[PDB]
């Protein structure tokens, strides 16, 4: 129920190999690692989870490696996007200096 | 060889039965009609064409109406999206106030 | 009463020097004014009286910009289509933000 | 040297009150200051000497602004983690555009 896509702004292609990091917030407000994997060829992360229960959720995307792996410089150490469980895919559009994130709830 | 995937920010879901018009720029500059449809359920509009030559082409995707059919007080009359041809998905991300549009060329 | 703001979402800093095309709509579309960003990546003082009710355009001349720092971008420009001053005037500010292959873009009306 | 500027996509407005805690990673996340935006829409002064090399988190709550107004939007914040003033001091102007399922942030850096 929890997909990722990540596309580059810059290149108009799908930001392939991305890390990506997935946490649940714990009683005691830390983060808990849940899942994580790494954006196909086509900039999609399928298969984190299935355990997806009602909870606190972050989703931490590999922004900067990114950026360095294609030598341009970037500004954010990452892209968090802190969503609460209530088909899930989170979006987002890459920048060196911006992105946006999209929730597609269906 | 050319897609329209258009996503609503404000539900967090495709954007449905949105109108799509393509034209192609003529050799005396006016815009000629090319192919237009629909966004389908999962807000992707197919087989515009197969044609496809190099030239300048427009898609306008008509961003009024639909925020129109669900109420919703909108800014622009459309998004236009203007590119030389040389598979292409124009995406858009729509807000009332605010649009994105993306080319992912692969 | 119209003003217009570029961003550069690469370098993170103003687009300097970006071309700007205001038309309105008679059905032609008739030019209304032009004029090119500043060193904030804003454009100031296209209209006045002048500004009435109508449907506007905006156009943006980000492939020339993208050009002179090398780069082909997809798009040729990024138009801004708009009816203004429907309930009374007016102040508006169309916010571009440019990446090569994608742009934004935001009406911030007061 | 710090600012952040929040809009509305969904009104074409300033996003005005909307709380904004920013912290420093000191490998914990240090509270560092934190303050409301006004009715353009913008927070100033949320520093100054103080705002050494560092990475920094700044949280935007989003999700109340929404709810203030009748909205139950996608996500609890808006969070944008940086590292600033790596090769001496910058101005930063950390720009949000919120709706409810989406939002987008850059940043500006002179």
């Amino acid at each position: 129920p929890l997909m990722v896509k990540v596309l580059d702004a810059v290149r108009g292609s799908p930001a392939i190999n991305v890390a990506v990091h997935v946490f649940r917030k714990a009683a005691d407000d830390t983060w808990e690692p849940f899942a994580s994997g790494k954006t196909s060829e086509s900039g999609e992360l399928h298969g984190l989870t299935t355990e997806f229960v009602e909870g606190i959720y972050k989703v931490e995307i590999d922004t900067k490696s990114y950026w360095k792996a294609l030598g341009i410089s970037p500004f954010h150490e990452h892209a968090e996007v802190v969503f609460t469980a209530n088909r899930y895919t989170i979006a987002a559009l890459l920048s060196p200096y911006s992105y946006s994130t999209t929730a597609v709830v269906t």
